[PDB]
């Protein structure tokens, strides 16, 4: 009485950010979002449901995870079991390769295999969405858009065809180590929706940002793409400074990196930064200028702190 | 054919920020503001109007100032001469003691003396306002409020009686040296008014902040004062991240200092930060905890970077 499955899902970085839920129960977002899936960072997850198990177990990189570390996985296991009318505890074994988007997407894929759900990419995106919003985009490779929809049935992601432009781009991660303890993405976006006087200004600008990203993609206009997404990310972070109590995901090193990206642009290197719910700074750059950018940034960051990535693929399912 | 006058004016730091003009010509503000005038930093200015002068001259700390460095002083000289129907060039000699608010306030006072304008404190505040908005508050000591008014006649500052509470407080300046070239306050607030999607959220919160500062003052409630003004400052800076193009006054060291103030609070030291249009971080603290705070911050900042100030007086006029 054992069912198992495995999947590999790559991380994605949002260029137009998801920030705030319209519906917490179903993870329907207040706004649509758009990301790039990356080759360098992914998660492999195997799930086993077994009648003989006595509790849910979650192992990450060989380390048994505690209740707090397992909360999103546990919530997802419960929702997928409820849907399938499955009454068995589960063991989840995940390995990160170098992580929230990729891990929940991989778990959704692994459960789809184990429980025989036979889901389409659309409906696998919808399932992954229930575990974590950003996870629903990692079902897809390259550029992907999460359409906010208005319901559980209409909120999901899809690949954005780009005439292979994504294969000419790169993201250079600047790994910043000097951060305060940060509000989680789930708690921070909720605080922002509920209390930030800047949130309406965020919402009022998302759709025209998305439209201009699509225009830039159709024309492979890198500076235009970069200007839109850099401003989008800064606007997202601006909202947390208007929350009550206000907060920031930035650390000192984040600001240092952002300032150096501006310097890089001033010295002829077209490149544009974005940040998520933490201090790391991701820099979008054309492949042809990646090495120039890495060398420039090495004047201030160690080679361990500068990790490159190219575009990556959508989810891969495996039978056990 | 020579007329001269002198004044000394102390700097002030806004606790509720002035950010954005309703009328650029007259420097009428979009919102009212509230500051504390400080003892440690001031400017002394002597002005001479003389029929024999061949151009306006501005000397600051013994250094002849160029056209860009003189622009606010030149604009003020022109407006005060036009009002007085004075046709003489002027020499302005200023010394900073340790600077925009204090320098323009001192110049307004010196011109009031030289040209025999015989202004009340209210009308001297109105005059100084035309040179720089923050200068109109340095006419007064202690706590001062700039009431936005609706006209040149109704926009001016006044002292806020506080039953001597201001004499129990201090500001510790953390002097941060790692800053990018920053947009001036005048240009940055204009860009924010004209382009920031967050500016309405700023405006919608100013008056209730002011009201709660007045309530806290009446009760000498330091944590309440501190919470309101820290959030006000962060909200002001949040608006620049929604401007087009977006920008920040923060440097890495600014973030480091803000994080350490939060740490100080966590370790039992009540203290609250605020920033203006630059990277320095000013920390409001009770006098009784100033030395504890300075020692704590010395773990990360040099003793030259930590400069204390207490409450200071209003403008002082001198005959030459
Ligand atoms: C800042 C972001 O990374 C937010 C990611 O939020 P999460 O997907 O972590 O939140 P939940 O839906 O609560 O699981 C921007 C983005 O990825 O779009
Ligand atoms: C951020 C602030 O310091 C803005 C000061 O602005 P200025 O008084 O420098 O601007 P102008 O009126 O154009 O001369 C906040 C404050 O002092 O209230």
């Amino acid at each position: 009485a054992m069912l198992s499955g495995k999947a590999r899902a790559h991380t994605n970085i949002a260029l137009i950010k998801y920030w705030g839920k319209a519906n917490e129960e179903y993870i329907l977002p207040m706004n649509s979002s758009l990301s790039l899936t990356l080759d360098a960072f992914y998660t492999e997850t195997t799930v086993t449901f077994d009648a003989h198990y006595s509790e849910d177990v979650f192992i990450l990189n060989g380390i048994l995870q505690n209740e707090k570390q397992t909360k999103k996985v546990k919530e997802f296991l419960n929702l997928v079991r409820q849907q399938a009318d499955c009454t068995w505890f589960a063991k989840v074994e995940s390995q990160n390769f170098v992580s929230s988007a990729s891990g929940l997407a991989a778990l959704a894929g692994a459960c789809n295999v184990a429980l025989g759900l036979n889901l389409s990419a659309k409906d696998l995106s919808r399932l992954a969405r229930r575990g974590s919003g950003s996870a629903c985009r990692s079902i897809f490779g390259g550029f992907a858009q999460w359409n906010k929809g208005h319901s559980d049935e209409t909120s999901f992601a899809e690949n954005i065809p780009a005439n292979n432009w994504e294969n000419e781009l790169a993201m250079l991660f600047i790994l910043i180590n000097d951060g305060e303890k940060d509000v989680s993405s789930r708690d921070g976006m909720k605080r922002t929706v509920e209390t930030s006087s800047f949130y309406q200004g965020w919402l009022d600008n998302v759709e025209k940002d998305l439209s201009q990203v699509h225009e830039a993609i159709k024309t492979k206009d890198f500076p235009r793409l970069g200007e839109i997404i850099e401003a989008n990310g800064l606007r997202m972070h601006g909202t947390t400074l208007g929350a009550v109590p206000p907060f920031t995901y930035w650390s000192p090193g984040s600001l240092q990196a952002m300032a150096l990206v501006r310097q890089a642009r001033a010295k002829g290197i077209p490149c544009y930064f974005t940040m998520d719910a933490g201090p790391n700074v991701k820099v979008l750059v054309e492949k042809k200028n990646l090495e120039a950018l890495k060398t420039f940034l090495s004047e201030h960051f160690s080679k361990e702190q500068l990790v490159p990535a190219f575009a990556g693929p959508g989810i891969e399912l495996f039978e056990t």
